[PDB]
């Protein structure tokens, strides 16, 4: 529980940074944590 | 709890599956969760 991470379009949640990129299902997503 | 993923390099731990691709820090990972 924690310490991990989500991919979000079109950004991340409140409270969360963008860490960088996920390539997921052929679409760009940004990589949170 | 957030996110429930990880990237990782070469390939994703035991009970994991991988997701697709993280670029993060100018390099390419494997999304597991």
């Amino acid at each position: 529980c924690g310490g991990a991470c989500y991919c979000r379009i079109p950004a991340c949640i409140a409270g969360e940074r963008r860490y960088g990129t996920c390539i997921y299902q052929g679409r760009l997503w940004a990589f949170c944590c």
